This record gives structure tokens, C-alpha cells and sequence, in this order.
């Protein structure tokens, strides 16, 4: 598995402030846009990309705040994502796509797809965000520290002063370890603690127990897009999972219409990292399908 980032920069001027992003592959089809969450940038999709690039342009952006892009003093809601997203998709002239989401990627994903779905030619995702409608029904090795991460006090101390999201929740949704070069690209954005705002916002933005209600609202309804959406749906999902364990794979592969999983094996919430190659392989395998109308 490699460790490199093998991309050249590019960056767009959106809303004041400078977004970096991966753009690499042909011109002249229809693009595959990569979306990152929490705390990771495009380097979570290094070892994915090189499948797809072949075939397909594939663009990565670094969300507002993280990777290489700017990191102005925001408070980083969700809404302040969607505002930098939405301006960045518009800024690079993107019509149709493909979605490729993970986590909070996946939120702002099947957010922009619910809101343009006739743009959306197929969606893959992997350890995405639903309502989660009470504290049991997260995952109980992680719920004292999700409680914890959900508050003014302790949450801004264990996030932002102790780099907890970096050095501990990152290293334990990957089965495999990762090594010290990989540790070091996903420290390097939030070398500096103040930095770290988004790392925190984003777990109390997270839909769970009714709370925030508007991240419940907001999510409910692309759920309810999602569930009655013919686009093609491709679902990698591990073993034991984190946020998606194998049964409730199972049970989408049921309840999403034109839905595909895919078992990559061992797996917590960080899937790309435990088997890009499958993850990558099996996405250009089903692109072509996609593409008439
Ligand atoms: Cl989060």
C-alpha cells in the first residue's frame, strides 16, 4: 500500500479563500469526484485513484479548512462546507459526475446529489453518514468517546489541544497500522492545534440521539432521496465496520434500488486504507455502465 502522493496541486479561488484539489485523467467525459471527510483530506485517496485515472478524470478536493487548502477562522459547520463544495463544483465547470464519498464527504455528496440529482450518474460509498437516531445505536467501543467529543469543554480539550481526532480515531478505524509517512501527511494540515477547529466541529455536526436537529433534518432527507433513487449505487463495506457494520450492508443492499456491495474484508470506518486496491478496481470495473443515458 503505497505511502506517496504522487499528485500535482491545483487550487481554485472559491468564496475568499484558496481550494487545493487532485485533477488528473482525460478532459472529455464525465469527471469522478472524490470526497473526503473527517480528519483525512484527498491523500485518503491516493492508492484509489490510480485505477480510475485510466479511464476518467478524477478530481479530489481538500475541503475547506483541511489538506492544502486555506484555513480560515471558521466556525465549520456542515453549512460552511456546503458553501465551499457547492462553489467549488460551479468554479470547475462540472456538469454530470460520479460521487466517490466516505464519511462527512458523503454527507455533502448525497447532499449535492439529493439537490441535483439529474447531475449524478452514479454514487460509490463506504462508511457513509445516516441518522444514527440514538446513542445505542452507535458503536459501543466508541460512544463514551463520541459523548466526550460532544461537548465545549472536554471535546475542545481531547480535539483540538491533544490532536485526539489524529492520533487516536484516525489509527483506530484503519485495521492495518498505519506507518510514521502516513501518520505525517494526515498530521501535516493541523501542524499548528488552532488549525483544528473543523476536526471537532464536524463530530458535534454528526446526526445522533435527534441532535444537532438540523444535520437530523438535513440527512433524513437525502436518505429519503436515496432510498427512492434509481442512480446506480456501488457499497464497499469491512468487517466489523464501523459506522455501516456487515448486516446493515446487507440490509442497503436491500432497501437502495440499483445497489452493488462489495466485501473488501477487513474493515473498521478508514476502508480505503485497509484495501484501495479492491475499492479502486471495483470502481473503474463499474464505471462504464454508467455512461449512456
Ligand atoms: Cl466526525
Amino acid at each position: 500500500i503505497g505511502t506517496g502522493f504522487p499528485f500535482d496541486p491545483h487550487y481554485v479561488e472559491v468564496l475568499g479563500e484558496r481550494m487545493h484539489y487532485v485533477d488528473v485523467g482525460p478532459r472529455d467525459g464525465t469527471p469522478v469526484l472524490f470526497l473526503h471527510g473527517n480528519p483525512t483530506s484527498s491523500y485518503l485517496w491516493r492508492n484509489i485513484i490510480p485505477h480510475v485515472a485510466p479511464s476518467h478524470r478524477c478530481i479530489a478536493p481538500d475541503l475547506i479548512g483541511m489538506g492544502k487548502s486555506d484555513k480560515p477562522d471558521l466556525d465549520y459547520f456542515f453549512d460552511d462546507h456546503v458553501r465551499y463544495l457547492d462553489a467549488f463544483i460551479e468554479a470547475l465547470g462540472l456538469e454530470e459526475v460520479v460521487l466517490v464519498i466516505h464519511d462527512w464527504g458523503s454527507a455533502l455528496g448525497f447532499h449535492w446529489a439529493k439537490r441535483n440529482p439529474e447531475r449524478v450518474k452514479g454514487i460509490a460509498c463506504m462508511e457513509f453518514i445516516r441518522p444514527i437516531p440514538t446513542w445505542d445505536e452507535w458503536p459501543e467501543f466508541a460512544r463514551e468517546l463520541f459523548q466526550a467529543f460532544r461537548t465545549a469543554d472536554v471535546g475542545r480539550e481531547l480535539i483540538i489541544d491533544q490532536n485526539a481526532f489524529i492520533e487516536q480515531v484516525l489509527p483506530k478505524g484503519v485495521v492495518r497500522p498505519l506507518t510514521e509517512v502516513e501518520m505525517d501527511h494526515y498530521r501535516e494540515p493541523f501542524l499548528k492545534p488552532v488549525d483544528r477547529e473543523p476536526l471537532w466541529r464536524f463530530p458535534n455536526e454528526l446526526p445522533i440521539a435527534g441532535e444537532p436537529a438540523n444535520i437530523v433534518a438535513l440527512v433524513e432527507a437525502y436518505m429519503n432521496w436515496l432510498h427512492q433513487s434509481p442512480v446506480p449505487k456501488l457499497l464497499f463495506w469491512g468487517t466489523p465496520g464501523v459506522l455501516i457494520p456487515p448486516a446493515e450492508a446487507a440490509r442497503l443492499a436491500e432497501s437502495l434500488p440499483n445497489c452493488k456491495t462489495v466485501d473488501i474484508g477487513p474493515g473498521l470506518h478508514y476502508l480505503q486504507e485497509d484495501n484501495p486496491d479492491l475499492i479502486g478496481s471495483e470502481i473503474a470495473r463499474w464505471l462504464p455502465a454508467l455512461h449512456h443515458h
